[PDB]
C-alpha cells in the first residue's frame, strides 16, 4: 500500500546530490500505476539550471527504484 | 471580460526586471475576484534565490496594477 511506497519515494529523492529534504509529496494510484507530484528543497545559491538538473536526477532515480510509478513531476524551492 | 485582463497580467509581468516572457497563465473568476496561476521565464544562470525574488516582484507588480486579482501564484522556469 501507499505509505511504504511514499517512504521509498522520499528516501530515493534524498540520496540524490543537491536534494535538501523533500518539501512535499503527493501520490495517487491510477489503477495499479502511481502518479506523483513532488517538490524538493535545494541550495538557494544554486543556479536555476542546476536546480532543473537535480530535479531530472531525482526524477530518474525515483522512477528507476519504484517501478510502479508511471508519472512523476519534480519541482524545486530554495531551502536553508 | 477575461482576455482584456489576461493581456494586462502578461504586460505587467513583462515589465518586471528579470522576467523572460510569460510561459503560462491560468486565470479564473471566483465571483468578481480573479485567481491566477502563472509561470515566468528567467535567466538559467540566475540563482534560485534570484528567481524567487523576481517572482515576488512580479506578484507585487501585477497585484498592484490589476485590483480585482485576489490570488496570484508565480513560479519560474529557465528560458533562452
Amino acid at each position: 500500500h501507499m505509505e511504504a511506497v511514499q517512504n521509498r519515494i522520499v528516501e530515493a529523492a534524498e540520496r540524490v546530490p543537491g536534494v535538501r529534504g523533500v518539501i512535499h509529496l503527493r501520490a495517487r494510484y491510477v489503477g495499479q500505476d502511481i502518479w506523483a507530484d513532488m517538490i524538493i528543497g535545494v541550495d538557494p545559491e544554486n543556479t536555476v539550471e542546476q536546480a532543473a538538473e537535480i530535479c531530472e536526477a531525482v526524477q530518474a532515480a525515483v522512477c528507476g527504484k519504484i517501478r510502479r510509478i508511471e508519472s512523476l513531476h519534480v519541482s524545486a524551492e530554495a531551502r536553508e
